[PDB]
């Protein structure tokens, strides 16, 4: 059989009262020939494409059609608190809750999804995410590839694990809570490694990595480049070539590739040296959908110059604020023997060289910051408004790959897990890299965050954050 086109989902913009209407709701997909129930923002799984301009407001409703609690949250966009959707933001079951967003800040690919407390995982894995483009008038001027749907593209990259019965997989378990869910079929918008029909010249992929715990390294299969235009909180200064791209859970890419007539070509993922994620088939390149070449010329530019980056300010006098990160050494060590007992020593390929003892034990609360797994009652600190500050957050104590995101901002890596950051990770980030080491970022909050509605900043492998390793804290 030929390959499925590639799903683009929906560029959804504000109606005459200024609304975006969202529903999340249950329906079926279907995954190699078999039903299986997901979850969908406007639809059965995923989620459409909210267009958002710098400088305007909005106003979403959003419709809650589950029979459970959830919350909505723009990742990537800087928003008040009480806007921001993270566990506080509840929709009751057969609710409606409304937010006004007021968009300030620079263009950028953004993406939202629940924060439900405890749950987010499953409510991931169950199939709700979409995504979110700003525009401003400083990127339309680069005259980039802009046609949604065949010369910019939206590239949704997730893993599911299915049961026999074709229903997800999905289980909050000593072994996930410990390594992550993750599974053995890569989705691309949801569809298994389809195609995508591109004009010849250059082709705009917006990558956003939606996995729960896998980290992504993306790459051509015939070694062309990839040039990175903008991570996620907007444009670079001027494009990075790279052979090859790592991503984390959260994070957003946007690349330019070349098409060129008569030459078809995959964007695959690379193995990765991560615990759990180099079992078959993903101990090799993987294949995420094909590019077909189209012998219409594409009309976008990859200019030299993008946006303005403006320098790190000098560090000293500015509030550092330690997190450190921590696993319960126990249940770490349980869950990684119940992973390499399952699949043996391919679960740590690529890697360098039973009784009830009651609730103190529970793997709930296993995960945390600054010795406290999360509190919703009680926010951790009260950041700065409108002033930079350095956020330290140590990994120190376990190898576990730990993608830290902070809510409520766009900041600069100043050191990404003990390494100045490669060029394309130097701009304007919301995620950064801790694994056995320890990362520091110059952040700034430009809205207020009160208790009630507090800013989280977590893990983005998402059994972790379910399992105790976020924070919440206010700001202004
Ligand atoms: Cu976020
Ligand atoms: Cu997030
Ligand atoms: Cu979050
Ligand atoms: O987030
Ligand atoms: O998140």
């Amino acid at each position: 059989a030929e390959r499925p086109t590639l799903p683009i989902p929906d560029l959804l913009t504000t109606d005459a009262r200024n609304r975006i209407q969202l529903t999340i709701g249950a329906g079926q997909s279907t995954f190699g020939g078999k039903t299986a129930t997901t979850w969908g923002y406007n639809g059965n799984l995923l989620g459409p494409a909210v267009k958002l301009q710098r400088g305007k407001a909005v106003t979403v409703d959003i419709y809650n059609q589950l029979t459970e609690e959830t919350t909505l949250h723009w990742h990537g966009l800087e928003v008040p608190g009480e806007v921001d959707g993270g566990p506080q933001g509840i929709i009751p079951p057969g609710g409606k809750r409304s937010v006004t967003l007021n968009v300030d800040q620079p263009a950028a690919t953004c993406w939202f999804h629940p924060h439900q407390h405890g749950k987010t995982g499953r409510q991931v894995a169950m199939g709700l995410a979409g995504l979110v483009v700003i525009e401003d008038d400083e990127i339309l001027k680069l005259m980039l590839p802009k046609q949604w749907g065949i010369d910019d593209v939206p590239v949704i990259v997730q893993d599911k694990k299915f049961s026999a019965d074709g229903q997800i997989d999905y289980q909050l378990d000593v072994m996930t809570a410990a390594v992550g869910w993750f599974g053995d079929t890569l989705l691309t918008n949801g569809a298994i490694y389809p195609q995508h029909a591109a004009p010849r010249g250059w082709l705009r992929l917006r990558l956003l990595n939606g996995c729960n715990a896998r980290s992504l390294n993306f790459a051509t299969s015939d070694n062309r480049p990839l040039y990175v235009i903008a991570s996620d909180g907007g444009l670079l200064p001027e494009p990075v070539k790279v052979s090859e791209l790592p991503v984390l859970m959260g994070e957003r890419f946007e690349v330019l590739v070349e098409v060129n007539d008569n030459k078809p070509f995959d964007l695959v993922t690379l193995p990765v040296s991560q615990m759990g994620m180099a079992i078959a088939p993903f101990d090799k390149p993987h294949p995420v959908m094909r590019i077909q070449p189209i012998a219409i010329s594409a009309s976008g530019a990859l200019p030299d110059t993008l946006s303005s980056l403006p320098a790190l300010p000098s560090l000293e006098g500015l509030t550092v604020r330690k997190l450190q990160l921590s696993m319960d050494p126990m249940l770490d060590m349980m869950g990684m023997q119940m992973l390499m007992e399952k699949y043996g020593d391919q679960a740590m390929a690529g890697m360098d060289h039973h009784m009830n003892h009651g609730g103190k034990f529970d793997f709930h609360h296993a995960n945390k910051i600054n010795g406290q797994a999360f509190d919703m009652n009680k926010p951790m600190f009260a950041a700065a408004k409108g002033q930079y500050e350095r956020w330290v957050i140590s990994g120190v104590g376990d190898m576990m790959l730990h993608p830290f995101h902070i809510h409520g901002t766009q900041f600069r890596i100043l050191s990404e897990n003990g390494k100045p950051p490669a060029a394309h990770r130097a701009g304007w980030k919301d995620t950064v890299k801790v694994e056995g080491n320890v990362s520091e970022v110059l952040v700034k909050f430009n809205h207020d965050a009160p208790k009630e509605h507090a800013y989280m900043a977590h893990s983005h492998l998402l059994e972790h954050q379910d399992t105790g390793m976020m924070l919440g804290f206010t700001v202004g």
